[PDB]
């Protein structure tokens, strides 16, 4: 307070490299201004001072083109590490100020505070922000959330949904659904503006596209099964599956054009889809792009074979039978119209990322490691009898060893063996490692993946559903988009018309005399 | 029981199910036409041949021979195999680790609801 | 203490300050700077890293008499000091002993398989 | 803790010169004539915070 009395400058900018560092232990960024230092430690009473200060620029922003509001979101934490008192600086510095400059204020990257705040993974600030209200009239037009009407515990509210739905460019809910840089995102579309703004896009357009997409794809399969498992065997296949051919049937005819042309509407799709998103790390791809990799490689592997047919070597067969038995497993993707087997669908995923493949790693490793040892004590079988043994090599001592893990065929232990006590000291110690311990082990294993992640699996499904939903909206008509815009145009404040999504509610705990409202007749119309 | 088939085995059947006949039509597709010699070159030879050994294979009974007349035998074993890793190891494993949170979860409710 | 078992009083000595200036020397957690939330500390090795014959991390990894080991470790002077031995020579050892352990198996395996 | 006794296996097995290079810390001065090895780590923590009275070095960050 003497410093400021006497003439220091209130509006000074740190920009020294400690000021603005690049590794969060390299240094301490906090907006480079004194009002944002004291903001972002917990000052509130040098906070109120610097702004009561006449010179103090509370809309200045820095190197990194952020403002007051855009430095508090950059070092906002969850409530375990922090307090809630970055939230409380926000509310405080943003009533004080009394207008809209400062959230509508983009950064250099073109973001304002509440796109920054999705972005970088600050849930807590978020849902302040999306349902902010001020009771206060005189500032009521600062808020995002109005209460429309309120008759005793019922109420009625409004949520503005400016530069929340994807009406615009760069949108809250297109970082929530997008950002693979963090590992929340299934807790934001829990906040309810989102999620109502999600189920209301499913019920008109997203939820019908998923059955016609489902439908295409369907007799997509069947028709690649039916010329491929009813082709012309004999003759030697010339007249190969999938031709355009002698003359016509109404069937056959139609149901080949339908193929080649939606294997290239995948593999354009695909091919588009698959190089924005551009692969980063390697946990992406499985938790948000599996699905679209399959489907690039069934499509190309159809056009691949649709090539070989007339053109090249006899391998053509070979691509198209991948192409079905990849095609009808994939149809796991199309379980997410539904709650109760998307669920069962995420946990496929995981138990196979948590178990399998550890599973599968060391039982080869004793597969392959036996069977070489019980492959290398078979003698060369007599004349006589050329069928000595089931392990007279490697590939056969592998076999055999698999079939008695799943338990299929017989096992003699008299192989013509030179050393028989030894023999059947490696066989029955494979058994002991797989059949008593790894198998039954990975049953216990998986009991802790479904536990911890039986959780979680609801909310992942709802962020898988909506990547399509959103998806879905991308590809719709300018005319179509527009008659299926969400929420009503209502007016919040004088000459402040916006679109808002009505939401009831039904609260019984702390009774209140309603003083702020819109509309004094409750219900609708 | 009845919960237990509800919220698990209606699940599972409906995903065995699409494998079950995928990996069936895609195993009968390349089995050649047998020999003239031997007319039971193969148990893939056709679609409701190839369903029913890939069902056996799933509760263990009887054999299991690779050499089945097909053209692509290494693509023969791979699509098998794949069978088998999604089947034998994670679908019915998984299916008893989620019996396991049905119990957990019905045990505390179990009584009521008999009486 | 790191012999006995005394994980508390390891925690205590080993991150000893002393606010007191004029008893400031008697400490082995030292703040080397501060500003604002964001902290730095010097933690002594003097008698904890591997420089000397009987040190605190030699005997917390080798004291078998003991079953609170991997308790001890988790103790920050130490498990920072574990990490960076990783990351500058145990690592790569690491790699280099599995290569010549690797194919010293495929070795025994050819020239007997092949015999 | 079995990492941790491959670490210092592989420790104990390296010459003396390769040793030196490879060792711990950075020696610092924590009072008048009192040169110590120390190890650095950086902390960050909110919840109660003080005037930092106590350090060796007013001009914060390395070097
Ligand atoms: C007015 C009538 C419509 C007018 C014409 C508008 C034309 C709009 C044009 C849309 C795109 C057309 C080209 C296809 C895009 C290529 C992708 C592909 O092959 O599969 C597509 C087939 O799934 C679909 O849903 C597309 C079929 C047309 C949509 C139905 C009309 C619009 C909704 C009508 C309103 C209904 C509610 C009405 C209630 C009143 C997308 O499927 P996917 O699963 O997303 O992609 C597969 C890959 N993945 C799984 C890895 C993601
Ligand atoms: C993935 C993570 C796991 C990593 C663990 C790695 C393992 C580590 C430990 C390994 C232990 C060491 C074993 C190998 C060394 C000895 C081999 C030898 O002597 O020569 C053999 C070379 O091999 C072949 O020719 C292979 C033939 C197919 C059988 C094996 C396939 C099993 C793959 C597993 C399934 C999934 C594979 C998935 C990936 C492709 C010669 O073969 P043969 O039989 O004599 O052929 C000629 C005779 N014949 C005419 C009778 C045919
Ligand atoms: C079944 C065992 C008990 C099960 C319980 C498990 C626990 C015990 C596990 C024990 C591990 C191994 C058991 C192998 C079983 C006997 C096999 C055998 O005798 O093979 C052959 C000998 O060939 C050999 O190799 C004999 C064993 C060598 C030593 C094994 C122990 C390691 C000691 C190494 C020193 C380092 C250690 C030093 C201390 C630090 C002879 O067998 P055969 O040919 O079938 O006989 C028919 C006669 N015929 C040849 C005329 C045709
Ligand atoms: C329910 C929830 C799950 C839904 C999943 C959906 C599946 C998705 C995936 C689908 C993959 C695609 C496979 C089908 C398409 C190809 C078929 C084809 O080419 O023609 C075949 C038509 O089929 C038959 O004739 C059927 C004969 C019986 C075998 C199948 C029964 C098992 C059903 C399951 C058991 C439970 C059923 C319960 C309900 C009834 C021709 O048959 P064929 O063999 O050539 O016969 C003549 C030759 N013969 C003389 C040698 C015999
Ligand atoms: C993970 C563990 C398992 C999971 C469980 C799921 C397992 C799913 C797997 C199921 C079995 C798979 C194999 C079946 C196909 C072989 C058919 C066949 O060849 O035989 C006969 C045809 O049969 C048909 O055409 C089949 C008709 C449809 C199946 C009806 C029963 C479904 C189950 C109902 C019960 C449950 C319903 C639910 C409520 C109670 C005749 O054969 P053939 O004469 O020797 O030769 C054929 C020549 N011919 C056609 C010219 C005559
Ligand atoms: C076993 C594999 C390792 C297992 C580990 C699993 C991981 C790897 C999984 C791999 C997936 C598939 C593996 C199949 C195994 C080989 C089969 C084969 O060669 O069949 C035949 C070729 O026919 C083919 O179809 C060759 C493979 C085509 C490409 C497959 C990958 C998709 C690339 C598409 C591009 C899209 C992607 C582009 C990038 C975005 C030849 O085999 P055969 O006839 O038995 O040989 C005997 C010779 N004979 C013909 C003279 C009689
Ligand atoms: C300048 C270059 C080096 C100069 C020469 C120095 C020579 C130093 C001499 C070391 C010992 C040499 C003899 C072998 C000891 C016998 C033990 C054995 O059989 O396996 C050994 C093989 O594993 C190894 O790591 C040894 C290979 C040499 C180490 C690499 C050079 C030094 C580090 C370079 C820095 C790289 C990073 C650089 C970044 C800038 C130890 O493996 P293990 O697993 O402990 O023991 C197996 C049994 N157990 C599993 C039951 C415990
Ligand atoms: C549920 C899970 C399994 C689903 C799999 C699908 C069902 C089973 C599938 C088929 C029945 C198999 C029995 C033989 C009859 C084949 C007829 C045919 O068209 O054959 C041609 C293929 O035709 C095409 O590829 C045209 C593509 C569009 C229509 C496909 C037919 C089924 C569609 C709706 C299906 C209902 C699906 C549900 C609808 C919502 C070529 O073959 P063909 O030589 O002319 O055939 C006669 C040969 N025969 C004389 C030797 C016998
Ligand atoms: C052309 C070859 C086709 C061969 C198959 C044809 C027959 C069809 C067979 C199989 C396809 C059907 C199985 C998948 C079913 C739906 C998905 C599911 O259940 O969960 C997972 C399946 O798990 C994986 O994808 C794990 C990786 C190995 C899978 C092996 C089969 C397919 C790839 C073969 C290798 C080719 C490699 C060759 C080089 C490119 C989803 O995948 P994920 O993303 O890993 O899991 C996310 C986990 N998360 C929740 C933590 C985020
Ligand atoms: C071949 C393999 C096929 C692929 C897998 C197919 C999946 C297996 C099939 C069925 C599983 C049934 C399980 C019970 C569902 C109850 C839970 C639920 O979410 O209900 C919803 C179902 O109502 C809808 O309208 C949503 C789904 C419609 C789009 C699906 C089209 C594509 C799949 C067509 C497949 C049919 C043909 C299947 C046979 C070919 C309720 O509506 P909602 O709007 O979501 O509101 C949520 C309200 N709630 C949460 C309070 C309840
Ligand atoms: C091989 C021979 C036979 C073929 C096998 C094929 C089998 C598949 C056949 C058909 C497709 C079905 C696939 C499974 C769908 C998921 C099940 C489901 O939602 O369960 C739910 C139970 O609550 C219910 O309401 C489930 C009962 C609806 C189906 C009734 C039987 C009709 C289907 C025919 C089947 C009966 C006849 C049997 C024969 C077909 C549990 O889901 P949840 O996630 O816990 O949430 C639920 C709501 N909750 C939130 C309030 C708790
Ligand atoms: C028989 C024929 C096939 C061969 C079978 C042999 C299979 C093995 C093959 C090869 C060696 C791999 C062995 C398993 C490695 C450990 C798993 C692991 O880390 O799981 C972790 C998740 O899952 C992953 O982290 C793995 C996903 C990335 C790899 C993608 C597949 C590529 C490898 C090829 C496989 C795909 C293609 C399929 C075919 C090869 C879970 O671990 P966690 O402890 O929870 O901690 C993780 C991090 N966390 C702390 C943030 C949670
Ligand atoms: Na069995
Ligand atoms: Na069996
Ligand atoms: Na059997
Ligand atoms: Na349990």
């Amino acid at each position: 307070a003497l410093l400021i009395a006497a003439g220091a400058d209130v509006n000074a900018h740190a920009k020294g490299a400690f000021f603005n560092p690049k590794y969060q232990h390299e240094g301490f960024y906090f907006g480079e201004t004194p009002l944002a230092l004291a903001a972002c430690t917990n000052q509130p009473e040098i906070v109120q001072l610097l702004m009561e200060h006449e010179q103090t620029d509370i809309t200045s922003r820095d190197s990194r083109g952020n403002n007051i509001l855009h430095a508090l979101v950059t070092v906002a934490e969850d409530f375990k590490t922090q307090n809630d008192f970055v939230k409380r600086m926000y509310d405080m510095i943003l009533l004080r100020s009394g207008n809209w400059e400062l959230e509508t204020t983009r950064n250099n990257d073109g973001l304002t505070p509440l796109q920054l705040a999705a972005k970088m993974g600050k849930a807590e600030i978020l849902k302040y922000i999306l349902s902010r209200e001020i009771k206060e009239k005189r500032l009521r037009s600062l808020s995002r959330k109005f209460t429309d009407w309120a008759y005793g515990p019922v109420s009625s509210s409004l949520y503005d949904l400016t530069n929340v739905d994807t009406t615009t460019d760069n949108s809250v809910l297109e970082i929530t659904v997008y950002n693979t840089n963090i590992d929340n995102r299934h807790e934001m579309l829990t906040l309810e503006p989102l999620h109502t703004l999600l189920h209301m896009k499913w019920k008109k357009f997203a939820k019908h596209m998923f059955f016609l997409s489902f439908c295409f794809y369907f007799f997509y399969n069947i028709t690649l099964t039916l010329v491929s498992y009813y082709r012309p065997r004999e003759e030697e296949a010339i007249p190969h599956p999938l031709a355009l051919t002698h003359k016509m049937g109404w069937l056959q005819l139609l149901g080949r054009m339908f193929v080649l042309i939606w294997a290239m509407c995948i593999s354009v799709k695909e091919g588009i889809a698959i190089f924005l998103l551009r692969p980063s790390d390697l946990q992406s791809i499985l938790s948000d792009a599996w699905f679209h990799f399959v489907f690039f490689i069934q499509a190309v592997l159809v056009i691949l074979s649709v090539f070989l047919y007339l053109f090249a070597y006899k391998e053509y067969l070979a691509c198209l039978v991948l192409a079905m038995a990849l095609g009808w497993a994939n149809m796991l993707y199309y379980t997410r119209g539904f709650q109760s087997m998307g669920m069962y669908s995420v946990m496929i995923q995981k138990v196979i990322l948590h178990d399998v493949l550890k599973f599968l790693f060391v039982y080869i490793v004793f597969l392959l490691g036996f069977g070489v040892a019980l492959a290398s004590l078979i003698e060369k079988c007599p004349k006589d009898n050329k069928d000595c043994s089931s392990y007279g090599s490697f590939s056969d001592a592998v076999l055999e060893l698999f079939k008695l893990t799943i338990g299929l065929g017989d096992l003699n232990i008299q192989q013509n063996s030179k050393y028989p006590i030894l023999f059947l000291f490696l066989l029955i110690t494979y058994v002991i490692l797989t059949f008593v311990l790894l198998l039954n082990m990975l049953i216990a294993l998986m009991g802790e993946t479904v536990e911890n992640v039986s959780k979680e699996s609801e909310r992942i499904w709802r962020l898988q559903r909506a990547r399509t939903i959103l998806e879905f909206e991308k590809m719709l008509p300018e005319w179509l988009r527009s008659r299926f815009r969400m929420g009503e145009l209502c007016k919040v404040a004088e000459d402040d018309f916006r679109l808002c999504l009505r939401i009831n509610e039904v609260k019984w705990t702390e009774w209140k005399t309603h003083v702020s409202f819109l509309n004094e007749d409750p219900g609708p119309v």
